[PDB]
């Protein structure tokens, strides 16, 4: 079906009008406002990487400890994508503890990273799994340990196979971390095709399947590249599921999304990227394999 050259037509004419600030500064200012008290409790100021950052309290997630359930993280449930991502900012020293233990109680299998703990002069993000085999590391404060058992480094991306052991049950589980380690800050993946392909490898590994917890989507914040990456596998999936893939409004997705944390998708151009992504990912999908 030529319905694909409507979207690029449409594409096309964003483009051309230069629109795609005005579309997003739309978004941002129609965006949900919820409260965040949990987040902004003294107690939990440590825990977060950035002042004006925080999860909505009604969808954050719990951490099921009773001294502080806090994290800053949010779950977006996506109704008919049928998919859920638990998106959260870069650990910080002191919360590698907290994220390990909320992959756990959260059954997730796998843990999509956009950022890097090194970019542009500030640490953004700490080393919150082993980078060598033989050095594991173990979180005192949430009694669990993480070995590298592998990982397998490509151009634009890493994917590691790690163990995550909780030492009070000894139980232990295969976490797969897929880096993308090519996509700075407000910026946007080196192409659609890295970016695609990534998403493609995340995909086929399972991880994103319901048959596991949420899979945990970071970067820095927590907002600009994870909500860029899970606002197009979504839209993905959404045209993959409908009927008429132009019908999916990738607009109105993201109001959607941004109903479950504050701020998904940095920039005009990301949001840009983010169809870009989309129309050739739908074109690749619905394309003759
Ligand atoms: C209803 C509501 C409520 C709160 C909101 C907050 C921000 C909202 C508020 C602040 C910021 C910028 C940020 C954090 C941030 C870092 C990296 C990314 C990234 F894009 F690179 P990522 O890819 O890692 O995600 C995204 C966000 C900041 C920016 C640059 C450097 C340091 C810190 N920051 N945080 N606190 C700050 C205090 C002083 C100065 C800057 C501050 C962004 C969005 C934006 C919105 P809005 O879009 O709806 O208006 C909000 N809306
Ligand atoms: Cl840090
Ligand atoms: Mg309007």
């Amino acid at each position: 079906k030529l319905e694909f050259m409507e979207m690029e037509k449409e594409f096309e004419q964003i483009d051309k009008s230069g629109s795609w600030a005005a579309i997003y500064q739309d978004i941002r200012h129609e965006a949900s406002d919820f409260p965040c008290r949990v987040a902004k409790l003294p107690k939990n100021k440590n825990r977060n990487r950035y002042r004006d950052v925080s999860p909505f309290d009604h969808s954050r997630i719990k951490l099921h400890q009773e001294d502080n359930d806090y994290i800053n993280a949010s779950l977006i449930k996506m109704e008919e994508a049928q998919r859920s991502y638990i998106l959260t900012q870069g650990p910080l020293p002191n919360t590698c503890g907290h994220f390990w233990e909320m992959v756990w109680e959260q059954k997730s299998r796998g843990v999509v990273m956009l950022n890097r703990v090194m970019e542009k002069g500030s640490l953004k993000c700490a080393q919150y799994w082993p980078q060598k085999e033989e050095k594991e590391m173990i979180f005192e404060d949430t009694n669990l340990k993480l070995t590298l058992i592998s990982e397998d480094i490509k151009s634009y991306y890493t994917v590691r196979q790690l163990e995550l052991e909780n030492l009070t049950t000894q139980e232990t589980r295969e976490i797969l971390h897929f880096h993308y380690t090519t996509w700075p800050d407000f910026g946007v993946p080196e192409s659609p095709a890295s970016f695609l392909n990534f998403l493609f490898k995340v995909r086929e590994s399972g991880s994103l399947s319901p048959e596991h917890g949420p899979v945990v989507v970071h970067c820095s914040a927590g907002i600009g590249r994870s909500g860029t990456f899970c606002l197009a596998d979504t839209c993905l999936l959404l045209m993959d599921k409908r009927k008429d893939p132009s019908s999916v409004d990738i607009k109105k997705v993201l109001l959607e999304m941004r109903k479950f944390r504050m701020g998904l998708i940095q920039t005009a151009d990301q949001l840009r990227f983010s169809y870009l992504a989309v129309i050739e990912g739908a074109k690749f999908i619905m394309g003759d394999s």
